[PDB]
């Protein structure tokens, strides 16, 4: 993967190119609020280490910080996300997988349409990334989640259990 951040918009200004995760931008980077992605999906993040609001992009150019849903130019760390060619999940209605659970392996615009509830407290990534969104229809905030187990909402860097929608990372 590869992507350039730009502190200015419309990719002007000091700038700084990734291939790989980066933890801290600040030595390289005042403000981001421009971003081109040569390649891979990518997770900007406004604070250092993989924290605070998440913000998904994938191949193609944003020129201004809305165009990646940003609220600010806010972006302190990034992730490169793997690449997969199937997707499984299963989310559950309490912690540490219990209650009602839900298997997913194709992108959903409503979870209240079969997961009656509107929280999700724990969940199982089998296969494949996702973005979990606060709101329905990929509105509000974001949460990347990565093949592995998250026995409660903080694991995914939320600060509440609301989920609405949640759609698998692909580059197509």
């Amino acid at each position: 993967g590869k992507i350039t951040l730009y502190e200015d918009r419309g990719f002007q200004g000091r700038h700084y190119e990734c291939s790989s995760d980066h933890p801290n931008l600040q030595p390289y980077l005042s403000r981001c609020n421009s971003a081109r992605v040569d390649s891979g999906c990518w997770m900007l993040y406004e604070q250092p280490n993989y924290s605070g609001l998440q913000y998904f992009l994938r191949r193609g150019d944003y020129a201004d910080h809305q165009q990646w849903m940003g609220l600010s130019d806010s972006v302190r760390s990034c992730r490169l996300i793997p690449h997969s060619g199937s997707h499984r999940i299963r989310l559950y209605e309490r912690e540490d997988y219990r209650g009602q659970m839900i298997e997913f392996t194709e992108d959903c615009s409503c979870l209240q349409d079969r997961f009656r509830f509107n929280e999700i407290h724990s969940l199982n990534v089998l296969e494949g990334s996702w973005v979990l969104y606060e709101l329905s229809n990929y509105r509000g905030r974001q949460y990347l989640l990565m093949p592995g187990d998250y026995r409660r909402y903080q694991d995914w860097g939320a600060t509440d259990a609301r989920v609405g929608s949640l759609r698998r990372v692909i580059d197509f």
